[PDB]
């Protein structure tokens, strides 16, 4: 009968179930409050939602692939040159690049205890062992030692700077400490797609890309405009790094790998300051909440440098508690997945955060 | 910093439109990439327009509206369908399942660029038919030759950049001698074309997968459907074949408002009849353009034209069409001497008639 390339075999069978909101509305909840994707609570920046209505008529046309227009505009913003820059669907794309382009059945990539599990998710097409740091969080000093300890194994470092699905983040003078050891032939995979929040809260914790590819010919920087320019359902985002890492990703990107509608709107969310900034002043403002409930619940957290907080529980059960938030149309991220007994809470809107407080205060009683 | 070694075996990586505003022209006619020559099917513009303000969520990774709305059309089950970032998303996993260095597949000698470029990452070898359009008993023939070697193969009905296109009768009696550890791709981008022309090109996708449990249907919304710049096609198989695609498509591989879109373009009739009934009343003027100026074509079951030179250069000619605005496809990088014309809407195509006789005089 019908086989199939080997490696396939060691991946898992994925069957999407059905989504959380649909259930929700099966059940016949007032009203549904999704806290579980980390997507702009503001929604889609007003100067991005007019250029794709003015863009709707231009759907039948096949993008510019020299995507010249979103480039120049990252250039111009990191001040680095187009060749530095390759733009993926979403930044995910880009590590499945990276991983690609480096990872294979002989070698190994290191990561932090608890990071996106992504990684490893695409890591399992080349069959390269992962390596993880006791730490959940990210640990300069952990990081230090399991990588010399593997040193001629290990080709690619994800640092996720801050941390999905936990929250911290190093500073980035933590971060250029440990990549001045790690050898030329390793590639450090920075994801910062929450750096901006990160930024907001301390200055300390903000990455600057030019300064990265400048030091170091080994890093790739991963943003998005999932997060907070608000383009989570167009699927774009980017990579900066040396053009030699760049001009390697060029060989695997499929041509028109990127709607021509978040090209546009990319450039267009870029542009609108007012509703980024609102965002992120609401973020951290909105978080200060979600931190008082904790200390008034005796709930442990995790400090957040992102658009989310993470509750971790001893004897309450978060699927348990999860189940009972959807039962009352609130929809959370649970962490079980993770090895976690957790939630993890996007930063909603004022509105959106009030009803999981008044509905998980109750829950808790 | 070095990389896989299979990174070695890819061309390294190297706008018409831009070329054309630095030329001077004023209006730009563009009949290069087989996009629909009326647009968005209005109802996926209106769609769009009311989703602009959805575009910072995630889609639904099940993708249950889409996959629904195709299972009822052809008439298959859920897990018959997986949704791509194009139908060339698709290929892509098609050739990863199933591609190795050790292995090949097979195609016809003059098909789409992008089957030997995406099995380039795969190391796998390549053979071609003599023959450059599609036929059933070079296929027959190459295929039992290698039959120990070849897993893939690539039915492209119609053909692109030929044009031509077997009947679907031909293919099927093709894939009967099929090994079942072979994966017969059919690409099928084009054959709603193809069908309008002719009902015996036809291809049915769940007889398809009824009869052979080992073939994969590509469709796409690119052409047609006028959403070639959201990048979203499908394809249709057993459920082994699509579980199996499933292990190496990323979640969220298809944005929000390319499945919206998707489903409101489907429901567009009078937009792709107009399309279908434009592209064939057109089509016949070129014919006839063609006939007059002793120009070789292949006939079309497509949304293009090929016209074919023997003592006059394709090179020249493309270059001479894109200084008066002009854009059509050069077909020198397939090794021919042939030009390909996507077919645009009567004044696209009488601008093309005006230029193109002057450039032949």
């Amino acid at each position: 009968g019908m086989k199939f390339n080997e490696f396939l075999n060691n991946l898992s069978n994925y069957e999407p179930g059905k989504d959380i909101e649909v259930i929700a509305k099966e059940y016949g909840v007032k009203e549904v409050i999704k806290l579980a994707s980390n997507e702009n609570p503001f929604g889609t920046p007003p100067k991005a939602i007019e250029c794709l209505r003015q863009n709707a008529n231009k759907a039948h046309l096949y993008p510019d692939d020299s995507m010249i227009e979103l480039k120049s505009t990252l250039a111009q913003k990191y001040k680095v040159q187009n060749e530095n820059i390759i733009i993926g669907a979403g930044s995910d794309q880009v590590i499945e690049f990276a991983i690609h382009s480096k990872l294979n059945s002989k070698n190994a990539f290191l990561q932090a205890g608890v990071t996106f599990a992504m990684y490893e998710i695409y890591a399992k097409q080349c069959g390269a062992k992962c390596y993880k740091t006791q730490s959940i969080t990210h640990n300069l000093d952990e990081f230090k030692k399991l990588y010399e300890t593997h040193k001629d194994e290990i080709k690619l470092i994800f640092l996720c700077l801050p941390n999905n699905p936990l929250g911290e983040c190093l500073d980035a003078s933590e971060a250029t400490e440990f990549i001045k050891g790690v050898n030329e032939d390793c590639l450090v995979v920075i994801d910062a797609a929450y750096n901006e929040f990160a930024s907001f809260k301390d200055s300390k914790k903000h990455l600057e890309p030019c300064e990265l590819i400048k030091e170091f010919d080994n890093v790739l920087y991963l943003g998005t405009f999932s997060k907070l320019y608000g383009l989570g359902g167009l699927r774009i985002g980017y990579g900066i790094a040396n053009a030699n890492i760049i001009s390697a990703f060029y060989k695997l990107r499929a041509p028109f790998n990127v709607s021509n509608l978040a090209l546009k709107a990319a450039v267009a969310a870029m542009d609108d300051d007012e509703f980024t900034e609102k965002t992120l002043e609401n973020n951290f403002s909105q978080m200060e909440l979600y931190k008082e409930f904790a200390k008034k619940h005796n709930i442990k957290i995790i400090d957040s440098y992102t658009n989310f907080i993470t509750y971790f529980f001893d004897e309450k059960n978060s699927t348990d508690l999860s189940e009972k938030l959807l039962k009352k149309g609130i929809i959370i991220r649970n962490l079980k997945s993770y090895g976690l007994n957790a939630i993890r809470i996007t930063i909603g809107t004022s509105y959106e955060n009030e009803k999981f407080f008044t509905e998980f205060d109750k829950i808790l009683r």
